[PDB]
């Protein structure tokens, strides 16, 4: 038993909710939070913005050191930073921006990420801003991840739309 609370159980190991993301990060203290990162770890805008506001920009400074040190992520790549606030770490994932072009077949190398975590609260991947359609993520997450997964969806029709249509 977990704390995750008012989740729709979508499968044995997805669950769904309509909810900020960052505040479901601030209630559960998550031992993983997923951000929607990009290869550079800027996080300006979506779920990587919202998480980082909650940070006091934190995670962005850290995530500077990161990148000097590292270089930039692979896209469908991933790195395990501190979750800072909001969660014991924070799991930075990419996933293709379809608004750049980017291989949307990257989203099942993205989500493959989430099986080394054996619970995460997490944002549906290439979703929003990236650009890809999230009927399809949601679907690529069912059949790519394996562990506990609790995704939490902001927008409400979004949710509504993502419930009504689950296969
Ligand atoms: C990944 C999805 C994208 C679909 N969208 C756009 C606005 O609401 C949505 O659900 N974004 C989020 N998911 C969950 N919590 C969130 N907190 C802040 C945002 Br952005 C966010
Ligand atoms: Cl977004």
């Amino acid at each position: 038993v977990n704390s995750f609370s008012g989740y729709l159980k979508l499968t044995d190991n997805v669950y769904i909710k309509n909810a900020d993301i960052v505040e479901e990060a601030k209630k559960v203290k998550p031992t993983v939070v997923v951000n929607a990162a990009n290869v550079y770890l800027k996080h300006g805008g979506g779920v990587a913005g919202a998480l980082n506001k909650a940070t006091n920009n934190a995670m962005q400074v850290e995530s500077d050191d990161y990148i000097a040190t590292n270089g930039p992520l692979k896209v469908g790549g991933s790195c395990v930073l501190s979750g800072h606030n909001l969660a014991k770490h924070c799991l930075h994932v990419v996933g293709p921006n379809v608004n750049k072009g980017e291989d949307i077949q990257l989203l099942k190398s993205a989500y493959e990420n989430f099986n080394q975590h054996e619970v995460l609260l997490a944002p549906l991947l290439s979703a929003g801003i990236f650009g890809a359609d999230p009927i399809h993520s949601l679907r690529v997450c069912v059949d790519t991840v394996r562990t506990n997964v609790y995704l939490a969806v902001f927008d409400k029709n979004l949710y509504d739309k993502l419930v009504s249509s689950f296969l």
